[PDB]
């Protein structure tokens, strides 16, 4: 009612949508990860949600790849991290970095039930100040193998700057929302809320970007908003 | 054409599509990979050709989990082998085993002028045959780390059978084509060759085997025309 993407997806139909959770996500989905989202639905702010088909990818991809320490950029009330913190092994840590931590105390008792909240750093700041700190006290073998980035749209470019110095050479970042809704595919596009077209002309800019970077390969995958894999070579 | 689906998209518009090639893709397509593409799109059976924004999402994969052997059931005119031999190490190997190696034929010369060659092992035969003859001589040392399987659709339940044996606990499987242009997502879709039909239904079953298959853990991603990872946990 005062955003305009958010009933909005890429994919052809929402019967196909459909079709993907309720065959291959819920049946996968962990049940505190479940309660985690059905709360969250009910919140004013859903559409941020990362969806449950996206999240087991992330899963996926944190097991096929054995991270062990990873950052999260962006938390809300937690369902990437509690997807993230649950595909670790048990040693494994996380940094969790968001603004508003009333969001994160929404999905903290489910992350608690999990049994995983021990794998949890979480810091309440914006993000940039924190990576900066990082970047002066971070040693050669401390470095992520994984990043997660999900927070202010228009400051990606920015993390991106810090991220390929703190997780390691073949670690992994990832951008998550970088289709938009489909509206980066036009120059112009109508009617957005300002901070939406902020958003859609900071994500053309980041993909024309990252396509030319050669401190990483990339994959733009079509999946949930559209994430962006980055794997670093230098 | 007698297929009815090859010109449907998952996406919800060509230009999503065309601008995520445009920006994503092609700048980060191998030459001797724009070469194999531009021969094999004015094949009879283009159609079946794996594309490019998938090219970069499976590479990533391969690279992402370090993997040394695997093995590609379909080959075509190699789009997807190329990709998987560019991603590999110098002494990384293939196996890859297609019905037609006349397919493989079109596709060889870039394959040979991108100096990977010596990684493949090309086997002109039906897959079953072969699969069930690398089981009876594979011992634990030989198992592979990834397996991508976009051949016969409606023998993709059987391939998984003796996947499942010979890749590697923590070892990916890659299903091509899940979705099937959209047309799994309803019990029934009219206005399509039977052939197309059998597929569908195939695919049908089989994502709702590998939902509930407790071997492995699984991922159905959006990318192309759906691709599941499935993850073998014993
Ligand atoms: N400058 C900043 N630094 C850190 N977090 C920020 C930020 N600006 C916005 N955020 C946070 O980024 C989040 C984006 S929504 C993130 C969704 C979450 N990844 C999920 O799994 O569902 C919001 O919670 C917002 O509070
Ligand atoms: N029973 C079988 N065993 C092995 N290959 C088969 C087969 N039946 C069909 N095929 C082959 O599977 C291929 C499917 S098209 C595969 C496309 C390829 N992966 C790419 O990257 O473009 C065709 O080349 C066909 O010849
Ligand atoms: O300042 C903004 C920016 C965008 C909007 C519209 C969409 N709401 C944000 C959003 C949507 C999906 C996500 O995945 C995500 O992280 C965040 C509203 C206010
Ligand atoms: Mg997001
Ligand atoms: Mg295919």
């Amino acid at each position: 009612d005062d955003y305009s993407l958010v009933h909005k997806n890429i994919l052809h139909s929402e019967d196909l949508l459909k079709y993907i959770l309720e065959t291959s996500a819920y049946p996968r989905e962990h049940e505190q990860l479940k309660g985690l989202r059905e709360v969250t639905e009910k919140h004013e702010w859903s559409t941020a949600l990362v969806p449950a088909d996206e999240g087991l990818f992330l899963s996926m991809l944190l097991k096929l790849m054995n991270a062990k320490r990873t950052i999260e950029i962006g938390v809300y009330t937690g369902y990437s991290l509690l997807t993230t913190a649950l595909a670790l092994p048990e040693d494994g840590k996380i940094t969790a970095i968001d603004v508003n931590k009333s969001y994160y105390e929404i999905g903290l008792p489910f992350i608690q039930k999990a049994g995983v909240e021990h794998k949890i750093n979480f810091i309440e700041s914006e993000a940039l100040p924190v990576l900066d700190q990082m970047l002066e006290e971070m040693k050669e073998e401390d470095l992520y193998d994984y990043a997660f980035v999900d927070a202010d749209k228009s400051n990606y470019a920015n993390y991106h700057e810090r991220l390929v110095k703190l997780v390691r050479i073949g670690g992994a970042i990832l951008y998550d929302n970088t289709l938009w809704f489909g509206s980066v595919a036009y120059p112009e596009y109508p009617g957005l809320h300002p901070e939406e077209e902020v958003a859609r002309l900071s994500f053309r800019n980041l993909n024309t970007f990252l396509a030319a970077d050669p401190r990483v390969e990339i994959s733009q995958v079509s999946i949930g908003d559209g994430v962006t894999i980055c794997r670093r070579l230098y």
